[PDB]
């Protein structure tokens, strides 16, 4: 599924992202776009042979399992295909995690990158949640 901006915010804000640990719902959106387009299938391969999947493409090193990740864990107990979903609960259960984790949303490298200082309220401008 690919989410429109505001429809997306609402689903965040629905399963209790806005300030989570402290982040701002436009900290989570800001985040999906720069990570995945919006889009809710999305998949690329990391160097390490590790994939990255759906909105907000958790990593298989870690956190999901894909049966192709060699040495790696499965901290939030999913498949990772479980993060493809159209219903974006897994993916929000599973960043939950990973924001608690120490180093807050700078897990997201293209958050620390393209969303960390910026006027993220612009992500959420307008919409009815
Ligand atoms: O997050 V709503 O669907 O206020
Ligand atoms: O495609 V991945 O480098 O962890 O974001
Ligand atoms: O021993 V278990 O961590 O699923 O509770
Ligand atoms: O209640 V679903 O979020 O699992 O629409
Ligand atoms: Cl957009
Ligand atoms: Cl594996
Ligand atoms: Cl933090
Ligand atoms: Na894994």
């Amino acid at each position: 599924k690919v989410f429109g901006r505001c429809e997306l915010a609402a689903a965040m804000k629905r399963h209790g992202l806005d300030n989570y640990r402290g982040y701002s719902l436009g900290n989570w959106v800001c985040a999906a776009k720069f990570e995945s387009n919006f889009n809710t299938q999305a998949t690329n391969r990391n160097t390490d042979g590790s994939t990255d999947y759906g909105i907000l493409q958790i990593n298989s090193r870690w956190w999901c399992n894909d049966g192709r990740t060699p040495g790696s864990r499965n901290l939030c107990n999913i498949p990772c295909s479980a993060l493809l979903s159209s219903d974006i609960t897994a993916s929000v259960n599973c960043a939950k995690k990973i924001v608690s984790d120490g180093n807050g949303m700078n897990a997201w490298v293209a958050w620390r990158n393209r969303c960390k200082g910026t006027d993220v309220q612009a992500w959420i401008r307008g919409c009815r949640l």
